[PDB]
């Protein structure tokens, strides 16, 4: 039960406890991040998926 304690969005830096957002599956704040503001920003910064472990976002 380690899953515990909640994750925050490394974008915003804002705690979002487990939005459901396949985006990447990084070993840090990556793991856990708002689709809103990352969706989003990928598509100003013009990115496809996470440039540290090679994951596509998927966003809806
Ligand atoms: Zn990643
Ligand atoms: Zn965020």
């Amino acid at each position: 039960m380690e899953d515990e304690d909640v994750p925050v969005c490394w974008i915003c830096n804002e705690e979002l406890g487990n939005e459901r957002f396949r985006a990447c599956g990084c070993t840090g704040e990556l793991e856990n991040v708002h689709r809103s503001c990352l969706s989003t920003w990928l598509t100003i910064s013009r990115n496809t998926a996470c440039q540290i472990c090679g994951v596509v976002y998927n966003t809806r």
